[PDB]
């Protein structure tokens, strides 16, 4: 199984901190297949569905033995501290062991970031957020380019991103 059309972005040099406070760079995920997508972690009135979605993923994954990395990173870092981040991610079913929350950065950077390495257009909250706009998963390959994108926020192609996980994989 060959992957399709393949977006083929290239992923910025980042390093950024996780919600234990350590560093995750792109060069540490060289040779790793990984899930990105875009959260915020203050919603009181309803949270998006993002992490929902991929926390069902990560479980579907671990259930066929796939080795895989996910990169959730923040759109709100002045209030997304490492702590603000473990709070959050406790609201679900999730593994810490092959998934990491990202901050470390000011909205300016994650912004730039955000618009070369996925194309994506991200901004803070204000303070709410159903979502605004599409939200997306992207798959990101073992050299660090962005091959496809999913819907994250509803009818999230679970079996094709399981699909195109295993053939990133490929010859490696
Ligand atoms: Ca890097
Ligand atoms: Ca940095
Ligand atoms: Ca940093
Ligand atoms: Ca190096
Ligand atoms: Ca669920
Ligand atoms: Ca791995
Ligand atoms: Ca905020
Ligand atoms: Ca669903």
């Amino acid at each position: 199984q060959q992957i399709k059309d393949p977006l083929n972005y290239e992923v910025e040099p980042f390093t950024f901190q996780n919600q234990d406070g350590k560093n995750v760079s792109l060069e540490s995920l060289k040779g790793e297949v990984w899930l990105a997508d875009f959260i915020f972690t203050n919603c009181e009135t309803i949270c998006p569905p993002m992490t929902a979605h991929m926390t069902d993923l990560q479980k579907k994954l671990k259930a066929e033995n796939i080795d895989v990395r996910i990169i959730s990173f923040s759109v709100d870092p002045e209030n997304d501290k490492p702590k603000q981040l473990k709070k959050f991610a406790a609201n679900y079913p999730l593994s810490f062991d092959n998934w990491d929350f990202l901050t470390g950065y000011s909205q300016s950077e994650i912004e730039e970031f955000a618009l070369k390495s996925f194309k994506a257009i991200v901004k803070k909250p204000e303070g709410e957020d159903q979502v605004i706009h599409q939200s997306s998963f992207y798959l990101v390959g073992p050299d660090g380019k962005v091959l496809k994108d999913y819907n994250g926020v509803e009818n999230t192609p679970y079996d094709d991103i399981i699909s195109d996980v295993k053939s990133a994989s490929t010859l490696k």
